[PDB]
C-alpha cells in the first residue's frame, strides 16, 4: 500500500528517504498510470525536482515542517506561479498564473512539492464523477498521498466518493480562496464555495486542513461520553440506492454496539424542503436577479444555519450520502433533461443535489469517508457532517466510522 | 480600584469571596453610582441572586469556570431570557426574550451573572434617557455602547459587552477611558443581538465585542464568546513593528490627541521598537474611505440600490483588505486615533458637519468617522486603549489594529501601549 503524507514527511525527517527520492518517485508512479486515466493535465517536473533539491539542502541545516518532502497535486483551478490555469480553454493557454495561491504557499512553506496540476471534469468506464475527480483518481493511484480541490455542488466529497478516497469540506471561509478560480462560477470567490483537501486517511486530511487555514480549529469534542449521531438517508425529492442504504444501516449498527446513540429520526432536524429551495436558487445565481431577491437568499441561508446550529445543540455529527448514487455511467444529456437510475427507477438527475447542498447551504464542514463497498464494486462514500467550525469532530467522527466499517 | 474580573473569578474559585456576595457588591455599587449616570437602564436583581446562589451550590461541589462568579451588565440590544430588547423604540417593553442570544449563554457557561442591561445611546435615547460621559456631564459618552463603558468607568461591573459598526465600541471606551476591542469580522456570533440600522440580520461590518477595564479581561471575553479559536500574538521580529496613522484623509486630530501618540510611540522606540510615522505600502485611505461612507448609508436602507453596486461595494472592500494585508507583511500593528477628538459636548441638532471644530477650527464632522473605518470595512480586528488624558481631564483612547484573525496580536499591542503610557 501506498505510504500516506504524514508518514512520508517522517520518513524524509528520519533520514530514511530524501525529497528528491520521493518526488521522482512520484513521477514515476504518475507515468506508469497516468496514460491509462488522464488524472493531471499539467506536468511540472522539472521545476518540481529543483523545488526538492533546495529542500534537502535544507533538511541538511535542520529546517523541519510537517508536511516535509511529501509530493503533491493540485486541482487545475489553483493559481501556482509559472503555469496556466486553463479550465479546458485554448485561449487561456496563453496566460501564466504570476503567483501561488495562498493555499499552495502554506502547504509548500509546509514542505510539500507540487508536481504538477489535476484535471477537471465537468461537473475507466466509470466516472470520476466531478471537477476534482482528477484529484480522487491521482490519489486512488496512488501517485500521490496529498491533494486538493474545489467544492461548491459537492466536487471535493462526490469525487472522493467515487474513488474510494477521503475528502473534506471545511467551514465556509477558514480555508482562504484567493489564488483558487472557482469553476462555473458567474461571480468571483462565489458564495457557498470552499476549498478543500484531498487524502487516502483522516490523519492527513486534518494535517493539510490546519495548516492551510487562517485561524486555529478548535479539537473533536462531544456533548457525552458517547457518540450521539442522527442519520438522514431521506431527503427532499431525493432516492438512495437500497446498497448505499443499508451500509449506512450496518455502520449504524456497529456505532450502537460500541455504545454511540445513532438517532433516525428528530423533531429538531431543519426544514430541508426550505434548505434545499434556497441552494438550487443560490446555485443558479451561483453557476437578472434583484438586491431584494439576492438579500431574502442570505436571509433564508442565515436561519437555516441557525436550524442546525440548533440541532447540533444535541448532535455530534450527522451522517448522510455524500450523493443517491454510486458511481454512474458517462451521459451527454443536459442536466434538467438528465435522467438516472436509482434501483431500477429513472429520476431526475437534478434532485441528488439536495446532498450536497445538506452542508454546503448551512456552512457546515463535511468529510467524506468510504465505508463499504457496492455489489458491482463501486465504493460508498458518505459525509459527515458536524456543526459551524467543528472540522476536527467531524473528522474524528469519520475516522471512528472507518475504523468500525472495515473491520 | 475595582477589581479585574479574572481577579474575581480567582477569588471566587480560591474560596476567598462567594459569587453571591459579589453580584451584591456590584448592585450595591449600581445604586450608588447610577443616579447620577444612568448607566444601566435595566435590572434583573432577584433573578440575578439567585443565579448567585446557584452558582455558588455548584461551587460547593468542584465546578469550575474561567469568569466564575463574575458581576457583569450587558448592552441593551443583547437578548437575555426574560428580559425586553427595546429594538430601537419599538415600544417593545411588554415583551421579553424567550432565549439568551449566543454571546450571553457562553458567557453564563463561563460563570458569569447578568445583573441587568445597559442604555443604548444613539450612534453618531427615547426609551430610556441618556447617559452621561462618567467624566464631564457636558459631555457625550459617545457611542451606541457609551451605557456600557460609563458602567465600567463607574466601577459597577468589571465586565460588558456592546457592538460596534461606526466604532461604537471603540469611541466610548476611549471617551470613558476604558478598553474595547472590536474583532474581526464575524468570529464573534451576533444572533441574538439587534444591530442599529434598516438591513435585516447582521450587517456586514458589525460585530459584538468585549469592554473591560484591562487587556486580559477583554481577551478572555473574546476566546469565551468566539465561534473559533483564535491564534496567539505573534510578530515578525523580536521586536515590536508599528506604523502611526494620525493622518487621515481629510481628517483633523486635536494636538493633545496626536502629542499622546508621539510619546507613546518614542517609549516604544524606548524598548527597542521600530514605530515608523509613513509607509509607501500603505493602502490608500481615500479609496477605503470611499467604499466606507456609502455602505454605511447602504446599510440604512432597504432611489432602490442596484445589486451591481451592492456587488461592486463587496468588491472594493475585499481589494482594500488585500491592501491592508500587504501592509501587515510589513507591521504587527498599527495605531491610529480611535477618532479625531476628545470626547465632545452633545449637539442639540445633528446638522451633519457642524458639530466638529479642531484645534480652535471649525471643521465636518463626517470627516472624523474615516477613523473608525480605518478597522471596519477591512474587518480588521482593533483594540481601543486609553493612553492619556488631555488638559481638560478627558481620557485619550488609541486604536490598535491588527491583520485579519490576529485579535490577540492587537490585544498584546494594546497590553504594552497601556502599560508604557501609565507607567
Amino acid at each position: 500500500t501506498a505510504p500516506s503524507a504524514l508518514a512520508t514527511a517522517a520518513a524524509v525527517r528520519a533520514g530514511e528517504t530524501t525529497a528528491l527520492a520521493e518526488t521522482e518517485a512520484a513521477i514515476a508512479r504518475i507515468e506508469a498510470a497516468n496514460p491509462d486515466l488522464n488524472a493531471v493535465v499539467v506536468k511540472d517536473y522539472d521545476r518540481a525536482r529543483d523545488a526538492a533539491r533546495a529542500l534537502d539542502a535544507r533538511i541538511a541545516e535542520g529546517f523541519d515542517a510537517p508536511l516535509l518532502g511529501v509530493p503533491m497535486t493540485i486541482k487545475e483551478s489553483f493559481n501556482v506561479a509559472g503555469l496556466p490555469t486553463t479550465f479546458g480553454v485554448e485561449q487561456f493557454r496563453d496566460f501564466v498564473a504570476a503567483e501561488d495561491a495562498v493555499a499552495v504557499q502554506r502547504l509548500k512553506a509546509a514542505g510539500t512539492i507540487i508536481l504538477g496540476k489535476t484535471n477537471v471534469p465537468p461537473r475507466p468506464a466509470r466516472v470520476a464523477g466531478g471537477s476534482s475527480g482528477g484529484s480522487a483518481v491521482a490519489l486512488a493511484s496512488g501517485m500521490v498521498p496529498l491533494e486538493f480541490g474545489s467544492d461548491i455542488g459537492g466536487s471535493i466529497r462526490v469525487p472522493a466518493a467515487f474513488n474510494g478516497v477521503w475528502g473534506h469540506k471545511p467551514t465556509y471561509g477558514v480555508l482562504p480562496t484567493d489564488g483558487h478560480f472557482f469553476p462555473g462560477t458567474d461571480f468571483a470567490k462565489s458564495v457557498l464555495s470552499v476549498i478543500g483537501p484531498l487524502a487516502r486517511d483522516a490523519d492527513d486530511l486534518e494535517a493539510a486542513l490546519e495548516i492551510v487555514a487562517d485561524h486555529p480549529l478548535a479539537p473533536a469534542k462531544r456533548h457525552g461520553d458517547q457518540w450521539r449521531i442522527l442519520l438522514l438517508v431521506n431527503a427532499p425529492k431525493a432516492k438512495v440506492q437500497r446498497a448505499i442504504r443499508d451500509a449506512i444501516d450496518d455502520l449504524a449498527e456497529r456505532f450502537r454496539a460500541q455504545g454511540a446513540t445513532v438517532d433516525t429520526a428528530s423533531d429538531r432536524l431543519p426544514d430541508l424542503e426550505r434548505q434545499n429551495a434556497a441552494y438550487e436558487q443560490m446555485l443558479n445565481i451561483a453557476m437578472p436577479p434583484t438586491l431584494a431577491t439576492w438579500l431574502h437568499l442570505h436571509d433564508e441561508q442565515a436561519r437555516m444555519q441557525r436550524q442546525w446550529r440548533r440541532l447540533f445543540e444535541t448532535y455530534d455529527v450527522v451522517i448522510a450520502p455524500t450523493v443517491g448514487m454510486t458511481a454512474f455511467p458517462h451521459d451527454d444529456t443536459p442536466l434538467p433533461h438528465r435522467r438516472l437510475d436509482i434501483d431500477g427507477e429513472d429520476t431526475p438527475f437534478l434532485h441528488q443535489f439536495a446532498f450536497p447542498g445538506l452542508a454546503t447551504l448551512p456552512m457546515l464542514p463535511a468529510t467524506s469517508v468510504p465505508i463499504g463497498r457496492d455489489g458491482d464494486g463501486l465504493p460508498i462514500g458518505v459525509q459527515v457532517i458536524a456543526d459551524l467550525y467543528q472540522d476536527r469532530t467531524a473528522l474524528a467522527a469519520a475516522r471512528a466510522a472507518h475504523a468500525l466499517a472495515w473491520s
